[PDB]
This record gives structure tokens, sequence and C-alpha cells, in this order.
């Protein structure tokens, strides 16, 4: 397998197939994995971007996860004041298998070649979970906060989804 984008090493994670061929996918277990340490001997660590609007994440989200769902946002908090260390991981996830976690996964990736030499990298190591927050709370629902699952298309929250799809940088 290739070495992590600056070319210093390997991924660290097991990888699972995804639908973005150039993009790596990780299963919930090896999030949890994550989560629980199994990595704090090589993790410094690592940011969970939650990549879906405001109603969905407060209505549950992964425990530590940011919410970051507008580009300039996710720039901001990133790459203004990088996260420095062993490893820095960033996760990259939407609601299942949408375009929302793997368009913010280039983008970080496009703007911290930008503001660096090639091919160092703030964030060379980078992955997407696996079917998202839907695939995830059913396996692990006390590794989210609050232990409940809101969908992008709910019923009670159309208005919102149009409010906030206006907040974006392009559709
Ligand atoms: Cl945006």
């Amino acid at each position: 397998m290739e070495l992590i984008g600056d070319y210093s090493k390997a991924f660290l994670l097991q990888t699972v197939d995804g639908k973005h061929q150039d993009l790596k996918y990780i299963s919930p277990e090896t999030m949890v994995a994550l989560l629980t340490g199994k990595f704090s001997n090589i993790v410094d660590k690592f940011v969970i971007v939650d990549c879906r609007y405001p109603y969905e994440y407060e209505g549950g989200h992964i425990k530590t996860a940011v919410n970051l769902p507008l580009e300039r946002d996710a720039e901001s908090f990133l790459l203004k004041s990088p996260i420095a260390p062993k490893r820095v991981i960033l996760i990259f996830h939407c609601e299942f298998s949408s375009e929302r976690g793997p368009r913010m996964c280039r983008f970080i990736r496009e703007r911290d070649r930008a503001v660096n030499d090639y091919p160092s990298l703030y964030y060379p190591e980078m992955y997407i979970l696996k079917g998202g927050y839907k695939e995830f709370f059913p396996q692990h629902p006390n590794f989210c906060e609050p232990q409940d699952y809101r969908p992008m298309n709910h019923e009670a929250f159309k208005d919102e989804l149009k409010t906030f799809r206006l907040k974006t940088r392009s559709w």
C-alpha cells in the first residue's frame, strides 16, 4: 500500500472498500479502535470531522466529533493554527455514502498542498468513515452523543436543510 500524503510512512489503519477508489475508508470498528486508544502510542491526536449540517449533528454525533460542514469553517479550524504532533489523523464522514465527506477530504488536501512546500503536509493521513453515521450509530450507540439519529431528509427539518444549503460555497 502507498505511503501517506507527505510520503513519510505507511497508512496506520486497516482499510475497507468504498465508493471513491482514490480515498481511504475505515470501518466502524477501526473508528472505535482509535477512540478507545488502541493506537495511543502512535497517534498523538485525531479529529473526526462531521461534514453533516448542524441539525443532523445536534440530533446525534460521534463523541468528540467536530461539526465542519462548510469549507471555510473546515479550513479555519484545521489550517489557520494546525494541530501539530507521532501521527495526526483526520476522519471525514457524512450520513451514509454521500459526497459531503469525500468532497471535504479532497478540499482539505488541496488547501494543505497550497499552504505547504511539496510534499510536506499538516494532515498527510486522512480517511473516510465507511457508511458514515448511519452505519456507525447502530453498531456503537454509546460512542454517540446524543443516543439518536437524525437523517438529512427528516420530515420536520426540510426548512433547516434549505436554510443551510444557502450558506455553502457551491451547489
Ligand atoms: Cl461550503
